[PDB]
């Protein structure tokens, strides 16, 4: 939209996140 920030690559700050506990709880 126009200037993108930090749009496109919120899915990779983000996505950390929702797939930490996976990853703590499976590496």
């Amino acid at each position: 939209k126009r200037f993108w920030p930090l749009v496109p690559v919120a899915i990779n700050t983000v996505a950390a996140g929702i797939n930490l506990y996976k990853a703590i709880r499976r590496k």
